[PDB]
DNA sequence: ACTATGACGC
DNA sequence: TGCGTCATA
């Protein structure tokens, strides 16, 4: 129950199974339990991919590639793709799906919201009280109809494994230490059987859930058993989870810094960083990164789950690639003006709802030829929640950056931010 | 030339 | 602070 052993807290990730898929076939029934998938808002090569149905998914459809190329292995393939607006992508109908799910959850506990389909959650509390309340009661295999216990058993078939693991699980459960890490987990699991249980309840969406002892853990979990189950990961089920798992794939180091891991200290595989000492650690990744990496390879992490589900920003962006780089002052003039539109809009529904007002707008743009996602960033005072006024107002911060009579090099890139709400 | 939000260091 | 860079859905 230590800290020393990073035991001390229950932590769920909750995540939506391919999301965006879920939210169209709730509107169109006839899309439901049939492989399809959901493309961006341009059609080329039938539209990029973003949300596969799992149905689909078994055709080796992936997102991230084409359509048509998508199409081939999975001809029965069905598409929806993203309504249109100001000549961008609209995705008030997700974004309106999240708040369902997102205000459930929160009727079980605080969350914090780490995306438009997931957010953690802090059981710790929660827990305790379950574990008042319960009063010495066994917990049945029968609370847990969706759980999957990382690392056993030891020793449609599918889920034979499941309850046989299940089992084991609970037969060796503490019964009268009622700050058992491994029971507190459990209880963990129950509460999010009931949370998960709700939101379907609810809104039809089904989804999958990590329980553990810190986020980094949960989130791993989260992706062990999809879709629609959880899996619950003990401290003493990672050594042997960690033993083969890819280090990119831990919270944090799927980019540079893990990359950087991997290459420096000649290893592939988190478990494998148990054999530095932390003063190894600190020398090559430094004091912070080199303490982090020390205790997380051991299962251990302390950042804290942090009520968040207001928006820290609101902004939108377009790119324009190749022969369509913006070039005039006409066409930059234009765009930023559509993207103040839509800031407009979400701004005035934010202020409505919420009743804060963002102060800054942070204006954002990439020019031809960098390889970088944005080539700089400017920002001033956002005193009118005006369209016509914000789009002036960028241009000019715009402008300021640079052949002072076009754009040369060309932008392939704009972007505008509201924030620094008050 | 295949499309958002959040955090950190200084 | 404001900004470049990094992380990730
Ligand atoms: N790089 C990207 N660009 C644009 N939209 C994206 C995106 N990545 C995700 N989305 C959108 C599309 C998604 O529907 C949604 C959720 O992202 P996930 O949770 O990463 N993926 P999903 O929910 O689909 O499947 P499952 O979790 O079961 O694996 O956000
Ligand atoms: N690579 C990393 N990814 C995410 N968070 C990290 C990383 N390195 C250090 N930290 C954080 C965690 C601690 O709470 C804190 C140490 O005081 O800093
Ligand atoms: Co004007
Ligand atoms: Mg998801
Ligand atoms: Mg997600």
């Amino acid at each position: 129950p230590h800290m020393a052993t990073g035991q001390d807290r229950v932590v769920a990730l909750v995540d939506m199974d391919c999301f965006f898929v879920q939210v169209e076939q709730r509107q169109n029934p006839h899309l439901r339990n049939k492989p399809c998938a959901v493309v961006q808002y341009k059609s080329w090569k039938g539209g990029g991919i973003i949300a596969v149905s799992y149905e689909a998914r078994a055709f080796g459809v992936t997102r991230s590639m084409w359509a048509d190329d998508a199409k081939k292995l999975c001809p029965d393939l069905l598409l929806a793709q993203v309504r249109e607006s100001r000549g961008k992508a609209n995705l008030t109908k997700y974004r309106e799906a999240s708040v369902e799910v997102m205000e459930i959850m929160s009727r079980f506990a605080v969350i914090e919201r780490a995306s438009i389909d997931e957010a953690y959650v802090d059981l710790t509390s929660a827990v305790q009280e379950r574990l008042q309340k319960l009063q010495g009661q066994p917990i049945s295999a029968d609370l847990l109809p969706s759980t999957y216990i990382e690392g056993l058993p030891q020793g449609v078939q599918k889920e034979g494994m499941r309850k046989q693991g299940l089992f084991q699980w609970l037969d060796s459960l503490q019964i009268d230490n009622l700050t058992s890490p491994d029971l507190q987990l459990t209880v963990g699991a129950v509460i999010v059987e009931e949370m998960r249980a709700a939101i379907e309840r609810e809104t039809g969406f089904q989804c999958s859930a990590g329980i553990s002892h810190n986020k980094v853990l949960a989130k791993l979990a989260c992706g062990l058993n999809k879709p629609n189950r959880q899996t619950l990961v003990s401290h003493g089920s990672v050594p042997q989870l960690f033993s083969q798992m890819p280090i990119r794939k831990i919270r944090s180091l799927g980019g540079k810094l893990g990359a950087s891991v991997i290459e420096i200290l000649g290893i592939e595989y988190m478990g494998e960083l148990t054999q530095f000492t932390e003063s190894q650690l600190q020398s090559h990744f430094g004091e912070k990164n080199g303490s982090w990496l020390y205790a997380m390879c051991r299962g251990i992490e302390h950042d804290p789950v942090k009520p968040r589900q207001l928006p820290k920003t609101i902004g939108c962006s377009k790119n324009f690639p190749g022969k369509t780089a913006l070039a005039t002052r006409e066409q930059v003039q234009w765009w930023l003006l559509q993207l103040a539109q839509e800031l407009e809009e979400r701004l005035t529904k934010d202020r409505n709802d919420n009743d804060r007002v963002a102060t800054q707008l942070v204006v954002s743009i990439r020019v031809q030829g960098d390889k970088r996602l944005s080539s700089l960033r400017r920002c001033c005072a956002l005193t009118r929640y005006d369209a016509h006024k914000m789009s002036h107002d960028a241009f000019t911060v715009i402008k300021n950056c640079n052949i002072q009579t076009e754009w040369s090099p060309p932008l392939t890139m704009l972007f505008l931010c509201a924030t620094k709400f008050s």
